[PDB]
């Protein structure tokens, strides 16, 4: 298996993505989303919450066990790694987002600790993978923000009602899991949840 780096996503975004319209801008949101998804399926979260802020970037919170906090080799996290290196990496899209975003924060929160690492300009760590600050040992979760790459994408505007239902047939689904949607620059907000 060859690895590389976030350059070859970049040269290729359709090999990954599929398109740079619409759809492949909103496929950056799916990966995300995908990972809460799975480890909500895992048994960890039961809400995850899709928030458009209104400066553009987008928000995916989950309540699951956080990315593990520890180092890989050459003591560069593990967490790093998973959104920097692809063939992506241990079951997760985060390294073709992480490219095709001019900026991306990771905040990891297990421990005790809240830890935070910022990618800019296609994936470049413009920190480590920083305690940033603390809380109660009872609370867990992974939150990833993102800014599409407007140099990519033919259009960097997320799409509401796309989202809101990608996100309940997802809902569906996963069954007992909250999927939550807000969107900051209409105010618009919509939740979901099917018992089984
Ligand atoms: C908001 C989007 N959520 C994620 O991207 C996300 C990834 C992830 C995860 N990860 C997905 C891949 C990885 C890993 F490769 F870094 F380990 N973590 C694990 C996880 C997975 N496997 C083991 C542990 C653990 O605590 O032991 C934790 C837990 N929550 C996650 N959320």
């Amino acid at each position: 298996q060859v690895l590389e780096g976030l350059d070859a996503v970049r040269k290729r975004p359709g090999m990954y993505i599929g398109s740079t319209d619409g759809a492949g801008l909103h496929h950056l949101v799916w990966e995300i989303v995908d990972n809460a998804v799975d480890e909500a399926l895992s048994g960890f979260g039961d809400r995850i919450d899709v928030t458009i802020n209104k400066d553009g970037s987008l928000t995916v919170q989950d309540h699951g066990r956080g990315m593990p906090t520890g180092m890989h080799a050459m003591g560069i996290p593990t967490v790093e790694v998973i959104f920097t290196i692809l063939h992506g990496l241990h079951g997760v899209g985060s390294s073709v987002v992480n490219a095709l975003s001019s900026w991306l924060e990771v905040e990891i929160t297990r421990d005790g600790a809240v830890y935070k690492q910022r990618f800019e300009n296609g994936g470049k760590p413009v920190t480590t993978l920083k305690k940033i600050g603390t809380a109660l040992k009872s609370k867990t979760g992974t939150k990833v923000t993102f800014m599409p790459d407007a140099t990519i994408f033919s259009t960097t505007d997320f799409k509401y009602n796309t989202i809101s239902e990608r996100l309940n047939e997802s809902a569906f689904l996963l069954k007992n899991v909250t999927l939550s949607l807000t969107d900051k620059r209409t105010d618009e907000a919509i939740e979901f949840h099917y018992e089984n």
